[PDB]
């Protein structure tokens, strides 16, 4: 069972303008994605203080970063609080749609694409080196769904059953014929040194 939903106007002008607009300085994505990954990492520690059975579905808390040549891939592996059905479909737990009106007036004021993340919605910045992008989340009070979309105006949420994640998500990047660089041990290792190197949590980049 698949269900579809129609993105909010100003959330598909976003992806528009992120596919559409001329920028190179394409890398930025990973260091928004890490930064989201990051962020839910700090929501489960500080909910595990109060309640250290929020960590039953997993005490560890990293990032992963996993390219996968064959598939033209990259995923986003973390441990975070994930996110429940509800969150996916109320913009993946943004407030996408006032985020997309302050970038807009920023971008007005002198701004750039770099930075997107200052306004609560760098996730979209994937779209900037991905065709489709999917997302695999399990929260404690929730099932573990898929999130998925070409951009097009349109997402699916479907359950996710066969490979179950315990806590978390998982962001794959089904990336474009002409950002295959992103699959690069050197070239990921570069990105992260470069827009991530203080993260307080481990960062682990896996090899094929
Ligand atoms: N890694 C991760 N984990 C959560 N909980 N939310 C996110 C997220 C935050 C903002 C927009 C989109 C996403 Cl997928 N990312």
């Amino acid at each position: 069972e698949v269900e579809t939903f129609a993105f909010q106007a100003e959330i598909a002008q976003l992806m528009s303008l992120i596919i559409n607009t001329f920028y190179s300085n394409k890398e930025i994505f990973l260091r928004e994605l890490i930064s989201n990954s990051s962020d839910a990492l700090d929501k489960i520690r500080y909910e595990s203080l109060t309640d250290p059975s929020k960590l039953d579905s997993g005490k560890e808390l990293h990032i992963n970063l996993i390219p996968n040549k064959q598939d033209r891939t990259l995923t986003i592996v973390d441990t975070g609080i994930g996110m429940t059905k509800a969150d996916l479909i109320n913009n993946l737990g943004t407030i996408a749609k006032s985020g997309t009106k302050a970038f807009m007036e920023a971008l007005q004021a002198g701004a750039d694409i770099s930075m997107i993340g200052q306004f609560g919605v760098g996730f979209y910045s994937a779209y900037l080196v991905a065709e489709k992008v999917t997302v695999i989340t399990k929260h404690n009070d929730d099932e573990q769904y898929a999130w998925e979309s070409s951009a097009g105006g349109s997402f699916t949420v479907r359950t996710d059953t066969g490979e179950p994640m315990g806590r978390g998500t998982k962001v794959i990047l089904h990336l474009k014929e002409d950002q295959t660089e992103y699959l690069e041990e050197r070239r990921i290792k570069e990105i992260v040194k470069k827009h991530s190197q203080f993260i307080g949590y481990p960062i682990t980049l896996f090899v094929e």
